[PDB]
């Protein structure tokens, strides 16, 4: 199991536009469109990303070279980030890819935000950090993915993916 297998299963391929969780227009395999509820904002975001004119539809193949720029964002990120790379050298391999997970969903700064559970990761106190990550609107927006990230934590084994 890797990253980019874990994230397929947590987002799913869609290769027309469509609103995610919370209004907004997304495509592929999470990404993020536009905030704005157009759709014709959504529709031209896409076509500079794609640089093409797409008419609201992608390929995979688009959709995948969408996602390898998107992994590549979050861990760069990441790792510019002094809040979030102390943590993410703290962690063993496993645990890593849930933090790039979260930040693939939610932005840097977003993640940047949950400090005590930040906090309780680096100092490796596993269970105190499910219960902060728990309490988060995250979690009871997105509960079942919330939950796969957080035992993934946890743990630090991809059972629950298995
Ligand atoms: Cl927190
Ligand atoms: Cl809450
Ligand atoms: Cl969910």
């Amino acid at each position: 199991m890797n990253i980019f297998e874990m994230l397929r299963i947590d987002e799913g391929l869609r290769l027309k536009i469509y609103k995610d969780t919370e209004g907004y227009y997304t495509i592929g395999i999470g990404h993020l469109l536009t905030k704005s509820p157009s759709l014709n904002a959504a529709k031209s975001e896409l076509d500079k990303a794609i640089g093409r004119n797409c008419n609201g539809v992608i390929t995979k193949d688009e959709a995948e070279k969408l996602f390898n720029q998107d992994v590549d964002a979050a861990v760069r990120g990441i790792l510019r980030n002094a809040k979030l790379k102390p943590v993410y050298d703290s962690l063993d391999a496993v645990r890593r890819c849930a933090l790039i997970n979260m930040v693939f969903q939610m932005g840097e700064t977003g993640v940047a935000g949950f400090t005590n559970s930040l906090r309780m990761l680096q100092q490796k106190r596993w269970a105190a950090a499910a219960a902060a990550l728990a309490k988060s609107r995250w979690y009871n927006q997105t509960p079942n993915r919330a939950k796969r990230v957080i035992t993934t934590f946890r743990t630090g084994t991809w059972d629950a993916y298995k």
